């Protein structure tokens, strides 16, 4: 992945989000309900010493759980550690999208984050444009009524 | 779906081809290995009355099974009928790549064909062109490796 966000300020991703779009590699990181990278992210919490804590839902045995992780800085301001994984923060405006992707150590799965439950066009264009760039083989988009329902169900 | 090949000559689109991408109005039309419209095509088999003979693979039952179905013609060379659906050509140039859409009466899918186990980028470019207009929430696309495998696994 060769596209970070200049100048990032992490305290303006603050507060609520929407996983409108997700894109991966591999087909079987986002193809069924509990797969691997099928996270839907909820709240973005930034600490004051510049960490990321994220909750997300993630469907694990039948059920709609919600989680909790924290994403450590790193050296670059738009690149953050996750352990169990690397994220870096593609583009947002900060007020409507945030564009993002996770790298392990050749698995890749990105999503286009919006503020509210509504398909904007513009922000998927430029997370396709963004991918153009990488080898995805599977993409998913999720309507209005799913993204306002726990695991997009 | 408002795009159809002019002129199809059906006796042309005979003999192998390989569903290099899918993509899907609905997440489960494709999302599982066994879901309704994860079809493999393999060969095209046109017949004199200008019927369309299709062998394809698809998993069911833990298993990649062989499968043959009969699209019939209809007044307008693009467009097929298939029981259990129209079938709708868009776009093809014979020799290396051909568009087509299944639709029944809310649900589409739609495949880039290729000839050869290849990732042809002009090929997927013309997709995603087609797609463009289409209210599609789930795009698979496969290796050449995948390509040579029964079901693509
Ligand atoms: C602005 C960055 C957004 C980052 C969201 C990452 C989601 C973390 C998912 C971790 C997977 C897991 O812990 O099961
Ligand atoms: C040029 C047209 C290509 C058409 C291929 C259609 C595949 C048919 C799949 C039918 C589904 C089923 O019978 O289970
Ligand atoms: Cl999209
Ligand atoms: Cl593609």
């Amino acid at each position: 992945v060769t596209q970070t966000m200049k100048g990032l300020d992490i305290q303006k991703v603050a507060g609520t989000w929407y996983s409108l779009a997700m894109a991966a590699s591999d087909i079987s990181l986002l193809d069924a309900q509990s797969a691997p990278y099928r996270v839907y992210v909820e709240e973005l919490k930034p600490t004051p010493e510049g960490d990321l804590e994220i909750l997300f839902q993630k469907w694990e045995n039948g059920e709609c759980a919600q989680k909790k992780i924290i994403a450590e800085k790193t050296k670059i301001p738009a690149v953050f550690k996750i352990d169990a994984n690397k994220v870096l923060v593609l583009d947002t405006d900060y007020k409507k999208y945030l564009l993002f992707c996770m790298e392990n150590s050749q698995s890749l799965a990105c999503q286009c984050l919006v503020r509210t439950p509504e398909v904007d066009d513009e922000a998927l264009e430029k997370f396709d444009k963004a991918l153009k760039a990488l080898p995805m083989h599977i993409r998913l988009s999720f309507n209005p009524t799913q993204l306002e329902e726990q695991c997009h169900i």
